[PDB]
């Protein structure tokens, strides 16, 4: 089926405007009816928009939805943003019989000033390797708005395979940490020139890369 | 308008059956069909049945969808239970003038093994040292139930100061990870022999220990 691809996450503070995007793969974005889903973490999802416009009653006028056929994607449009409206937000639409969901987009709506997050790679250590473990960690701190999305490489190209990330989770000092780490065996290690951590945060992308090394 | 209420959670042990009902409080249970749908906290929803009793290909066969008119409810039957199975579940239906979605049911798979946690320490990076940094972290995985305490010791002594542990995530394998990291000064990493993790973990200690390059 064709996939919908949203921002991982939006923010702003109370009051303001937001904006978030769903953008059709292939085909047409006007060919089927599009749904916008809020949800907050541990509550069902609730639904803002459907047929690509329309609010149910209960659901105020701050919320709009919209198509754009020559970007082929679809919009939510929040006003007058209220700390009520922090949720994930899922657009969703057709493929013949079968439903099809993007990937959810967080809003937050600020709480506290926005801080990048401090970016740390580890290559493996001596004492995994010398266990055929060349596991490597991204460590990822300090950051606000709690989300953030890790993309890893080998040399130049996507590693999907062995990644997993946690959660942020809020540390004492009321900002968000999470570790992504890369599952490698010593091989895939020594097979590679180096690879890349890429953390994405409020939109910007940074990058650290390690290489293999002797001692 | 109507509703679609769901029991809130359901237990059940490997391989054995389990029911979750959707029971629609107004209008008939037929004339709309039913949506259910497998989340996984932090991820999209995943359709598992559609038009009441249709499977998405991918999915499981072990994934039924029934309709019961006298009860006025549509059910989703999981046979032959796995941990992968564990999620929540949504049933779905529509107004016509809108799409609703019941409360959700939370399926806790019983009787998951404990599984101690692999234990990594990483001592300062190359580039965090160039930066005058020199963070520590301590990668705690692949554990079950997810809970764990930590402690850290310059040399032989508790370190009390400088340590974060980020809350426990469930991650693909339905184990839990999380991070401990110890942010320390170029000067306090080189003025020791060494600086240890001690993960605590259902009353069993790992420990690591690591010290300054020789390289």
């Amino acid at each position: 089926n064709f996939m919908l691809n949203q921002p991982h996450s939006v923010s702003e503070s109370p009051g303001k405007t937001v904006t978030i995007s769903c953008t059709r793969s292939s085909g047409n974005i006007d060919s089927n009816y599009v749904q916008w889903y809020q949800q907050r973490p541990g509550s069902a999802p609730i639904t803002v928009i459907y047929e690509d416009n329309q609010r149910p009653s209960g659901v105020p006028d701050r919320f709009a939805g919209s198509i754009d056929r020559s970007s082929n994607s679809a919009s939510l449009t929040i006003s007058g943003l209220k700390t009520e409206d922090e949720a994930d937000y899922y657009c969703q639409s057709y493929d013949a019989r079968n439903v099809v969901f993007g990937g959810g987009t967080r809003l937050t709506v600020l709480g506290q000033p926005k801080a990048a997050p401090s970016v740390t790679l580890f290559p493996p250590s001596s004492e995994e390797l010398q266990a055929n473990k060349a596991t490597l960690v991204c460590l990822i701190s300090d950051f606000y708005p709690g989300a953030v999305t890790v993309a890893w490489k080998a040399d130049s190209s996507p590693v999907k395979a062995g990644v997993e990330t946690t959660t942020p989770s809020k540390q004492s000092n009321n900002k968000y940490a999470a570790s992504s780490y890369l599952s490698l065996t010593p091989e895939q290690w020594k097979s590679h020139k180096s690879y890349s951590c890429q953390v994405t945060h409020e939109g910007s992308t940074v990058e650290k890369t390690v290489a293999p090394t002797e001692c």
